[PDB]
Parts: structure tokens; sequence; C-alpha cells
């Protein structure tokens, strides 16, 4: 009855009052590629940090089964498939959405939505969470709360959905086209920290051909950051 | 995402943007108490008397999982819930839709919905087919033709899967309450025909406790017509 349009993301959706995690269902069920499952309601969701996740009503969350037959080296640019959908959505309802690599979309530096990438060898889960009329922890923001009034959050879902499969169906052709993407929408030339075994700060330029985010640090040096147990920090 | 508030009916859904049958899928998937399944289309659908069921764009196409905790007696009620759920979304929309027994809804004497029941082991399906926006076969209607506008369908959705929720709960308590409703939005008083074997024709008097249609043959004879394969014609 929703009458959805696209290719591949949203042949079939799955929605539920309330579930524990989108992902872990998502993972766990036998589910056909471009499967949505989507919840008014997450009681145990967590984010790639594996950190506790709000997931009130309110809010978009979602995840998407994928079985993208592409090599092994563009497999981690799905999470920005995820990050560049959430970007044209809010543009799309006047929201300047901007990626902090490598899987945040902020809004005037507070985050708005957040993208988690799992799969166990040939499945891929692309988690997305949007907070949109749902409360939000300090710090981050919501469309709502960037509008000034509520968004019909149906309307919200049917707009991510048709980018989502858009960037999907394209990447599979071309898996270099989202980088691109990814450059127009990301936060750079400024200053951050990265976090992971120890830490090391400097001016985020850009993301090399494989989605690294590169950094220069103040002696010169170079050093290209490939996305896993890593955490970014803005100064 | 879709906010429904539902008890039981609704509490997940299943959406297909094309399906074979939702009845099928509902009946060889294992779905917890509740589970709407729900398609843009159907490509075999079916119908109470085996006729295949017309199921293009625009129409309301889903199947419900249920297993109610009932005597076996009630049992065969649950077509029934499917047909007032029907009428009652139906006059929610200015729509006056009678019960021809025991699976249709008319409206001016033109089908407009059709119920179809199968219980594959101890769950039950409740097939609901309901024409909005689709283009019907001859002789038949839908909510668009009857108001003369195209109709929201997610809204038809919402309203039906409010009142069947609201029915069920109902019915698991006091199982006798809708065969009243029935009586009351029934085609009754007019010739009917019940065709096959031992073919024979009198006045729908009214149904009994057990919901079989009580015709009075000419001769004054009363026959009790069981809601199985039956097929009949109002004459
Ligand atoms: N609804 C929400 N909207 C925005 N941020 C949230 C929400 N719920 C939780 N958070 C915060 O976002 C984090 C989400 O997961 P995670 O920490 O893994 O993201 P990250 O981008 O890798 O790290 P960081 O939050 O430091 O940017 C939580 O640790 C929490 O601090
Ligand atoms: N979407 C539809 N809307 C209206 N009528 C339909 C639709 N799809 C099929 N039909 C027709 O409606 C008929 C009625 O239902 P069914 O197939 O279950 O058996 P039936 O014996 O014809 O029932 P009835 O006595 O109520 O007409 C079908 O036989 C078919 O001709």
């Amino acid at each position: 009855m929703l009458g959805l349009k696209t290719s591949i993301i949203g042949r079939r959706v799955i929605y539920f009052q309330e579930i524990t995690s989108t992902n872990e269902f998502a993972k766990t069920s036998y589910l056909e590629e471009g499967t949505v499952i989507v919840a008014d309601k997450q009681t145990m969701g967590h984010g790639r940090l594996n950190r506790k996740w709000e997931s009130p009503e309110g809010g978009l969350w979602l995840s998407i089964v994928l079985s993208p037959k592409v090599p092994q080296k563009d497999l981690p640019k799905i999470v920005f498939l995820g990050a560049v959908g959430v970007v044209e959505t809010l543009k799309e309802f006047s929201i300047d959405g901007r990626i902090k690599w490598p899987n945040d979309v902020l809004v005037n530096y507070k985050k708005i939505a957040g993208v988690l990438v799992e799969g166990k060898g040939d499945k891929i889960v692309l988690g997305i969470g949007l907070n949109v009329n749902n409360k939000v922890p300090n710090g981050a923001t919501s469309m709502k709360l960037e509008l000034g009034s509520e968004v019909p959050l149906l309307s919200v879902f049917r707009s991510l959905i048709t980018n989502l499969d858009r960037l999907y169906l394209n990447f599979l052709k071309n898996p270099m086209d989202i980088l691109n993407l990814v450059r127009d929408n990301m936060i750079l030339g400024v200053r951050v920290k990265i976090l992971g075994d120890g830490s090391f700060e400097g001016i985020a330029e850009d993301i090399d051909d494989f989605g690294r985010l590169i950094i220069r640090l103040d002696s010169g040096e170079v050093k290209k950051v490939i996305y896993g147990d890593v955490s970014l920090r803005f100064l």
C-alpha cells in the first residue's frame, strides 16, 4: 500500500511498532536484498563504536539488507551511501546536513544522524538513525528542531529510500562516484583530532580514492585514516 | 515510521511492491500474531470461491495472521471480522457498504471488497481485498468510483487496521458480538439462490448463532447454509 517505485532498496519493507535493534534483526533474519527494516523505536540500538544510541518514537530508525557484488576494496564505501543519502534527503527539506567522516551527518556541528554498517560475508546491513521529531541527547539535533516544526516521518522515509536506491544502483555500476558526492558534502578544511591507538591532530584535507581521511599534521606529515575503530573529534 | 497504535493487529507489517499472494506468504511464513502482510499488487490473487481475484495497483491487498485462543466453534466467525472491519472503514469514508453473506461487501449491490480466510496449522490467515483506486472488473466498484476521486491508500490501510484490531480484541473476549454487527450490516429480507447440488432458493431471513444463513423456501421449509464453499446469488 506504500506504492514504492524503487528498483532494489524498498522492494520489501518490514515495519515494527517496536524492536530491539533493526540492525540485529536484519543481520539475523533470512531477508532478500533491498529489504528495509524500520521501527517506530528501538529499545537496544547501538552506534558504530558499539555505544548506546537513543531511538525514541519520532525518529527514523531503519536498516537495509544489501549484497553488493563489488570488489572487496569498495566495500568500505557502503557507509558513505548512507551518509550521502541522508544529506540529500535533508537538502530536500532545506536542512544543511554535512558529513563528519566517516559515518555522521551534522547540522551546525550537531549530530542529526548516524550510519552503521555491519556485514558477515556476503550480507551487508546498512543501518541509519535519523532524528526527525524525536527528543535528542545534548549536542545532537533533529529535523524538527532545525525547521522549528514537525516533519511528516513517512515523507522523510519515502525521500530517503528513493535517494538510497538511486545511489546504490549507481554504486554497483560506478563504485567511485560516491566519493565525489561525499567530498562535496563533507566537513573539511578544519582541525580535527584522531582518536585510535593514542591520537594525533591536524587538518582534515580530504578523502582519498579509498575513502580514507587525509590529515595534515602541523609537522607537515600526512596520515591516511582508514575507517574502523577510530574516533574523530573537531577542535 | 508508520506509528501504528494498535494492540495486536499491526504490531508488525510486511510490505511488498509485488507478491504472488499475501495469504500464501502468510500461510507459509513463521509470523507472530497480528502481523500484517500487504502488497501494492498480487500476481496470483484468488477468492473465497477460488476465482482469480484481480489485485492491480491502487487497491488494498492484505492478509493478517491470527491465532485466536477461542473455542473451536467460534473459529469460523473470523471472516465476519474482516467483513465488518471493511464496512466500518467504508462508513468512515462516507460509503455505505453492505455485507453479502458470508464474505463480501457491496455498495449498491456492486462488489467493493472480498474476504478470504484460510487456516494453515493452528494459525488463521485473514485475507482482505478492497478496491480503492484500482481499476475493477465490470459490475464491481471501488472507493474511488463511489467517491469520484482518488483516495489516500495509506489512509484506508490505517483505518481498516484500527477497526480490525478493535474488533479482534473484543472477539477474543466476547466472540458472539460480531454476529450482531454482521446482522445489522448484512443484506437480508431478499430472495437468494444457493448454487451447486441440491440447489434451492428462498428468502435470506437472518444468520443464526453459528453464522449460518437461514433461508425460508417457498414451501415453508427452513434450511441453514454453512459458510464453506457456498456459492450464492441474489434474485
Ligand atoms: N539520537 C541520537 N542522536 C544523536 N546522537 C546520539 C543519539 N543517541 C545517541 N547519540 C550519541 O551518538 C553516539 C552514537 O554512536 P557512536 O558513538 O558509535 O557514534 P560515532 O560517530 O562513531 O562517535 P561520536 O558520537 O563520538 O561522534 C553515542 O555514543 C551517543 O553519544
Ligand atoms: N478486485 C476485485 N473487485 C471486485 N470483484 C472482483 C475483484 N477481483 C475479482 N472479482 C470478481 O468477484 C468475484 C467474487 O468473489 P469470489 O471469486 O471469491 O467467488 P464468487 O462465487 O464469484 O463470490 P460472489 O457470490 O460473492 O460473487 C470473483 O469470482 C471475480 O469475478
